[PDB]
């Protein structure tokens, strides 16, 4: 009987502990389950997921292996596949998310054979004993990347079942799959890594790898990426790996402070006067605030599904501080428009840029919509491509008075 390798947010063959753990014991058959709990989202994210699943199957086929794709509830579909294949056991990577744990417990209950969960590759585990709310102390535990596991050269033959639906993303998607992701990593490392420290703040984010969409679905292992960068070494590598750590820090936070998905890490903001005005929300959501920066950011987001880190922190803070729009609603809408939309990461990003308790970031730090745009964008070429209308980062009829909205926040914040 074969061993089933169940892929979730790990659509890759490189550095995959569950895949090798099973392969070492005997023939394997891969499996992906299209779960309504994950697929019932915006078209752009559903398609991104589906296309990477299609790419995984091709990767299995190219090696002579078999990848099944079933649709439905994991606790019904995994056992079904196990029965049909007469599998001896099921192997997967551990998931520490609320849904992940609920789902896997249900599957374990329905499964008549063992379900073996292995640690997913990380730079720093999220379930670390000590709980840190600040990044620096957390990052000090990192002692370099462990070596990544190799991909199999060829795969044992087996039967293939299931069809992979085709969805209209409603926009241009990056090239799906591990091969594409690996080529991107190489390029970035050979060309951009060297100056990353000096180019990682551009508003158009072209100094970065643009690999987040792949990381989000596990198409690329963070351990492999870090290991590669560290082989290059230098200031660039040090700083870039530090960013990868931020991703792990994000999972660490949500793991130790689950309640932060509900309320700010910083208790003194549990009762901030969030003014839920449906009119302002659309203005922000649509990028019609009048502020060149925020507007161009939200317009690129709606069109591309991607946005640089610098752009995200502005657009995110503007909504929280300059408009006092509640974060809960804003972070959800934000996540849904992102190809790399990751619950834990997006949440820490908002509770950080929003001065809500992450990394003890101070509330008094308030971005200046125009300065930011001139200090992080040359001939305003970025603003030109996404908001041609605006002559410059000059507030041409703001939906609120910037200077006022600022003092308004600072005022409220001091309590
Ligand atoms: C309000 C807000 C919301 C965000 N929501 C998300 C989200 O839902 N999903 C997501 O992947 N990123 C999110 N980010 C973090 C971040 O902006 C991106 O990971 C980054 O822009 C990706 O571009 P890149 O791949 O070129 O990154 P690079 O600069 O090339 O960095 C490489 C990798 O490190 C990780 N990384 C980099 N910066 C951060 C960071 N600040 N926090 C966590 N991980 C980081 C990413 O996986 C990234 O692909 C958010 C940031 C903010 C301020
Ligand atoms: C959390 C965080 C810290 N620093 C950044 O530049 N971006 C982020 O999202």
């Amino acid at each position: 009987g074969p061993l089933l390798v169940w892929h979730r947010g790990d659509l890759r063959l490189h550095d995959h502990p569950a895949l090798l753990e099973a392969l070492a014991r005997g023939p394997v058959v891969g499996l992906v389950v299209l779960d309504p709990n994950n697929l019932k989202t915006t078209p752009r994210r559903r398609a991104w997921f589906l296309e990477n699943v299609r790419a995984l199957r091709e990767a299995y086929r190219a090696r002579g292996g078999a990848l099944w794709v079933l649709e439905g509830l994991p606790w019904e579909k995994v056992p079904e596949a196990a029965r049909r294949l007469k599998a001896k056991a099921v192997y997967a990577l551990t998931s520490h998310t609320p849904y992940g744990r609920y789902r896997d417990g249900r599957v374990r209950e329905a499964l008549p054979v063992p379900l073996h969960l292995l640690p997913a590759p990380h730079l720093l585990p999220p379930d670390l004993p000590r709980a840190y709310r600040v990044y620096t102390p957390f990052s000090r535990l990192y002692r370099g990347a462990a070596p990544p596991l190799p991909p199999p050269e060829a795969l044992p033959k087996g039967p293939e079942e299931g069809e992979i639906p085709r969805e209209d993303p409603g926009l241009p998607l990056p090239e799906p799959g591990e091969e594409a992701a690996l080529a991107g990593l190489r390029a970035f490392l050979e060309a951009k890594l060297p100056r990353y420290a000096e180019e990682r703040d551009r508003l158009d984010g072209e100094g970065g790898s643009r690999l987040s969409p792949y990381f989000a679905l596990g198409v690329l292992s963070p351990r492999l990426a870090a290991w590669e960068a560290e082989r290059r070494g230098g200031e660039g590598a040090r700083k870039w790996v530090a960013e990868l750590l931020w991703r792990d820090f994000s999972y660490h936070l949500l793991y130790h402070f689950p309640w932060m998905a509900e309320r700010p890490l910083d208790p003194r903001f549990q009762a901030f006067p969030w003014q839920e005005d449906e009119a302002l929300f659309q203005a922000w959501y649509e990028g019609k605030t009048g502020v060149p920066l925020v507007d161009a950011a939200m317009r690129e987001l709606h069109a591309t599904g991607f946005l640089s880190n610098r752009a995200r922190m502005n657009a995110a803070q503007f909504a929280v501080k300059h408009l006092l729009l509640p974060w809960k609603r804003c972070e959800e809408a934000f996540r849904h428009l992102l190809l790399d939309g990751d619950r834990a990461v997006n949440l820490q990003g908002w509770q950080w840029a929003g001065g809500l308790g992450v990394d003890a970031a101070p509330y008094f730090r308030v971005f200046n919509p125009v300065l930011q745009g001139e200090r992080h964008d040359p001939e305003g070429r970025w603003l030109k491509r996404w908001a041609p209308e605006y002559p410059s980062y000059a507030p041409k009829d703001p939906v609120v008075d910037l200077e006022e909205a600022r003092r308004r926040y600072l005022r409220l914040a001091r309590d």
